[PDB]
């Protein structure tokens, strides 16, 4: 059996969904700047082991249509979780709870899914992005700008049109290659006018996990769609901060496994390692199982270390 692609009408969107296997549903949620395609290895492994793997393209990505690119306010965390809740109702009508696997912005969506609707998630495997406790004093954009300054990627992503104009002359393939092959623990810097010049390159041998065919799949989708839908998620971070005040003090009560690559830039945010390892993470997420750090791996662990990630998912969900 091959991977089946369908379109599902949900939360005002026409959402592209890729599917493989039969049995209990596992929803895979991708991050930035990625696609359903990022789960290619895991869908195969889990389907061959008696699970039904479902991976959509998210609001503003790939073959998912309907979101107003001109309005970043329609890319809030409330809209994104709304999309996922609607999807699950449409595609898993007979499972009250499903398994969720998520990465990066997908992981952020999944954290809030669990906060808003724990009645929908039986267990969670999150990659790269740890639970981010709301800072009472400032939003994420402001907090990271205080640490890393004006050229931080999240800061530079904020003004509509700006980063799109920077990527325009460079091309989708060169931007995507530069990001996917990134290994340095520093955040991305996009100083005005300087293209991809502020981004360090790793030795070529360390990206042998990414074929030219794989890179082309990503590049071809993003050349068509552009980067606006994807980047809009970061533009909604200031409103996300305001809109999430009701959940100050709320815990995630879903059984959870967290996995991160050693060199993931997110893992190197000041204070992140302390939060993760010394009790803060477990206090917000009481059913957090043992945290897994992948030695010698960077941000894109589902593609860089597919066997390790696939087996970690299988072993976790088999416990339920």
């Amino acid at each position: 059996k091959k991977i089946e692609h369908k379109m599902v009408a949900v939360n005002g969107l026409n959402m592209h969904l890729a599917e493989l296997g039969e049995g209990p549903t596992i929803l895979f949620i991708h991050g930035f700047p990625e696609l359903w395609y990022s789960w290619r290895h895991q869908m195969v492994y889990l389907a061959e082991r008696g699970y039904r793997a479902v991976a959509p393209d998210l609001r503003g990505y790939g073959d998912t249509t309907g979101a107003p690119l001109n309005d970043p306010s329609k890319f809030s965390i409330l809209h994104l979780v709304g999309d996922v809740v609607a999807l699950l109702e449409a595609i898993a009508p007979n499972e009250e709870k499903v398994f969720v696997v998520a990465h990066d912005w997908g992981a952020l969506i999944a954290w809030h899914l669990c906060l808003f609707r724990p009645d929908k998630v039986k267990a969670l495997v999150n990659l790269s992005v740890h639970f981010s406790k709301r800072n009472p004093k400032m939003n994420v954009v402001e907090g990271l700008k205080a640490i890393y300054g004006e050229d931080h990627y999240i800061s530079r992503f904020q003004v509509p049109g700006e980063i799109e104009a920077e990527f325009a002359p460079i091309g989708a393939k060169s931007v995507l290659k530069k990001i996917l092959t990134y290994r340095d623990p520093a955040p991305f810097y996009f100083p005005k006018g300087k293209g991809l010049e502020a981004i360090p390159d790793a030795p070529v041998a360390l990206s042998s996990w990414l074929s030219e065919e794989e890179l082309d799949y990503y590049a071809n989708k993003f050349e068509q769609t552009g980067f606006t839908g994807a980047v809009n998620y970061y533009r909604a971070l200031p409103i996300n901060w305001e809109l999430t005040a009701p959940w100050t003090g709320a815990q995630v009560k879903v059984p959870t496994k967290f996995i991160v690559g050693e060199f993931d830039l997110v893992y190197h945010i000041p204070g992140a390692k302390e939060y993760i390892h010394n009790g803060g993470f477990k206090k917000d997420v009481p059913l957090l199982e043992e945290v897994v750090v992948l030695e010698g791996a960077a941000h894109f662990v589902s593609q860089e270390r597919p066997h390790e990630i696939s087996k970690h998912i299988y072993d976790f969900i088999q416990k339920f």
